[PDB]
């Protein structure tokens, strides 16, 4: 099972989020992102110092409590992300879709890019292609997205993660879960 241990590492790597009708909303209290199917999910990459050129950013989904993949229905597109992949990157011409030869787990990698002239963090846009409730897919089991900062050889430089619930009413479900957390 892929490690989900938070690791800021030498560059002080950690994630930040943005609220995007609600299509995407993040709960700091639950460290959980609630999002609609296939909509833009802005995830920010924050570092204290800039990693070396050739640095890469990998996103992978795992069950919080077995490979995470789309249910048969949602496998059926940009012609880049394999139909079985739950996580897709939006607006990046250099996304690589990978399947581990040993664990069969899917992941999508993009080159790490320093913040834009004026901005303090790097934003990557992700899309989740199947619902948390999908039978034959996640079937209501909670999942986690693990983001790893890596060197050109795949060595770990940093790691952060967040739970994700892909659902039809992100704002409503976030409120329900936070209220219940409070309860
Ligand atoms: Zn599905």
């Amino acid at each position: 099972v892929p490690s989900q241990k938070t690791y800021q590492g030498s560059y002080g790597f950690r994630l930040g989020f943005l609220h995007s009708s609600v299509t995407c909303t993040y709960s700091p209290a639950l460290n959980k992102l609630f999002c609609q199917l296939a909509k833009t999910c802005p995830v920010q990459l924050w570092v204290d110092s800039t990693p070396p050129p050739g640095t890469r950013v990998r996103a992978m989904a795992i069950y919080k409590q077995e490979v995470v993949r789309r249910c048969p229905h949602h496998e059926r597109s940009d012609g880049l992300a394999p139909p079985q992949h739950l996580i897709r990157v939006e607006g990046n011409l250099r996304a690589e879709y990978l399947d581990d030869r040993n664990t069969f787990r899917h992941s999508v990698v993009v080159p790490y890019e320093p913040p834009e002239v004026g901005s303090d963090c790097t934003t990557i846009h992700y899309n989740y292609m199947c619902y948390s409730s999908c039978m034959g897919g996640m079937n209501r089991r909670p999942i986690l997205t693990i983001i790893t900062l890596e060197d050109s050889s795949g060595n770990l430089l940093g790691r952060d993660s967040f739970e994700v619930r892909v659902c039809a009413c992100p704002g409503r479900d976030r409120r329900t879960e936070e209220e219940n957390l409070r309860k």
